């Protein structure tokens, strides 16, 4: 049962693995969802819908990288059933970015309980794979988003609509 | 409640492409879990890996492409849990491959119920969207599987495990 | 006595770096003895030949850079007879890979016990050290000749001299 | 009072960062003192001076991503003075090397009990900043400034003015 | 005790330049504490952070030049602290330009009270290059800081967000 | 039992081939030492380094070259253990060059020892291997070696460190 290529890699590990690729897949499913809702004709935020796409497929990456490594470990994937994002309806740029800032520190903080798995584990190749491929990029994601957070509500989003387009252009664009 | 957009756009039509961009969401996560099937290092054949993670793209890219459909019509997307796959081990290249052309079949006949109530109700756009992009996407896609499928089982797969081999050299690579 | 350069690096740990050092070069020495006994009349696998060629010079890279290691900590290399391998036939291609197989999980095995020493000796340096350069290797080094010894067996080695021959000629060729 | 990218950041690091940014930025001014001390005319040593110029505003590189760093986990800068550096007047060419070791030893003791602390703060992100930006940084520039102590020495400074002269010459231009 | 090279260099000029080296790395000082007040989450103005940065790169600039002036004229530099700066927030993109342009204009007049001691002790090097390199310099970087801050207060800020944000995008950006 | 292609190769002939290549990795050992030794931060020449971890590297590729030999002979290579060299410590560049010198002069009495074999067991191959591949270099690399020593004597090696300071620079820089 064991993999020839299997060496300190401990189940739980392997099933936190497993848990990891369903969450990078779920967030990927939520972009898309965001995106598309700037898509709306009565929303039309293109750069908000462009932004968004190219987080999806980046979740998406992160999550093809899960993969590989548990295959690299010899440890086996199982996936699950991917859930709908929360929200069909977005309502504003604004709000979609506290959303993308929120699942984004959820990821980091299921991020950061994995390396104290593989901490506890001893296992220092899983910790700096965690360390090399993941917690920088979460942390500059949750800097971005709330850089634009922060801008956003400057502004005046998501009363001003005004707000919105005008950081859509400037910023997104 | 009515999109400014929205012309000659049924609901059942609207209802139908919402199911659509589901099953082609689900069909990209049919492929990557064989595409990372076969990065297992038990299975080990990385032109059948290669394959199915394009063609998990690829569904992902029909999916976004519905999806961009139902906002140039005015109708509003529905998201719904992408379903596990039936399999987390897929046995062989034979199988694989076998799967997916029953799965591209399935996909087939869900976009052809898709143009019949597209054509029910009086929609050309929505049945030359699908004619133009969709349906001759499938015809190839399944004549290219039962081209390899008849193959595989030619060339003695899957007890040849050399028949799988030298398939995924020189078809798949 | 004490090196002008040398901070925070335990006698354990520039003990076990000397240790490591030998262990490389003895796996370098291994694998040039599976090159040549593939260069042989009687075998004629040039491309596995050319394999473990380039395998061997890997890890005297590997080896010099624990060495240049050793010094940038200012530590002091003591070198040890490198002992000849354990064989001087190494029979097949497959049997050839899965000893490769065993010696890097062997290496790896050894890698990890320094990690933990240094971790052990509050070492982050040496950690990350281990962890950049070493670790992901041996883990990807792991994967690919487990993937290797697959195919082969798969294929029907090592009574199948058309499969090693083929798996020479498309996998390592 | 939160930061809303804050996540996993304790007080203690966040101070401690502070701390290394001040660190930093004294060191950079002291490499500042050496590099003008080395272009009065009564030392004249060209490449003396634009050898600790260069480490200078490497310093300062490394006080403003420290500070990047402090923004990204969203801890807050508070900057103090600078303090002037030990000495106005380095003496020598051999002198100034050895206090920039020791210098740059001092920083790195300061850089391993940020890490310890990160480490016992369970912060694998700013663990991991530390490892890959600053600590082999520093086990370098050690042991580039100790090559250059022990040739300096070997060549007979600070008493032979043209050992400094020459290695002036050769080694620094 | 006299350099070779000094010749009508008053130490009374020599003391002001030195003062002069001090102010103009206070300069820089504060320009960077401003900078990455504009990095900060809750701020979120890149350009604005740039533009600090840049000032205080070219602080630093001027500083170094003062100390190469020192050295030529057979002067001996003497460093004294780096005052941190009066604020750690910097509260807006107004009120930052506000205190920059207060800070060149103190710097200014520092510069002309070099200049008359300068010509009082009948220094026409010194005098020149105080004219050339100083003197210019700053009367452009307080009249493009006047610029900014009417900008700016004509636009609304610092109550009007969008107004510095626009500020940011079209002007500094 | 007998290679299909061996021709005119005496067993004599096969076990010094064989013993030569052990002396050549063995060549090799002694080089990595002593480049590692002039990597230390108490010896530091560089340049010394770089030229031995050059003969290193070269000494490999002798090995290499009568393996290859061994196996085109149809000979069969048996490795022996690699002693570790006489020396941990060099000493000086002059004392490394001096054991080189030793070293190669030993090396090319193996290698007339083996043309004496060679041509009494009426090899002419073998011995016009060792004309064209080894004598000549042997040759080359002992009358090389001899002038390095003699120019480091003369400027004054060991005793003075500039002198083995501007060899390093001049003639191996
Ligand atoms: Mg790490
Ligand atoms: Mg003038
Ligand atoms: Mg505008
Ligand atoms: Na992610
Ligand atoms: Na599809
Ligand atoms: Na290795
Ligand atoms: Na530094
Ligand atoms: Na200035
Ligand atoms: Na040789």
């Amino acid at each position: 049962s064991t993999s020839q290529v299997r060496q300190n890699y401990h189940q739980d590990s392997e099933a936190a693995i497993n848990r990891q690729i369903n969450l990078e897949l779920y967030a990927s499913y939520v972009y898309l969802s965001m995106s598309y809702y700037f898509d709306r004709d009565d929303v039309a935020l293109k750069n908000f819908a462009k932004y968004f796409l190219h987080q999806s497929h980046e979740e998406r990456e992160h999550a093809e990288k899960l993969m590989k490594l548990q295959n690299q470990r010899g440890g086996r994937i199982f996936l699950q059933d991917i859930q709908k994002p929360d929200c069909d309806d977005w309502e504003s740029g604004l709000n979609a970015m506290e959303c993308a800032l929120h699942l984004e520190k959820n990821v980091n903080q299921s991020l950061l309980e994995l390396h104290k798995l593989a901490t506890d584990k001893n296992d220092p190749h899983l910790c700096d794979f965690i360390e090399t491929h993941y917690l920088n990029e979460q942390v500059k994601a949750i800097k971005e988003l709330g850089d634009h957070v922060t801008n956003l509500r400057k502004m005046g989003a998501p009363e001003s609509g005004l707000a919105e387009y005008l950081f859509d252009k400037h910023t997104l664009g």
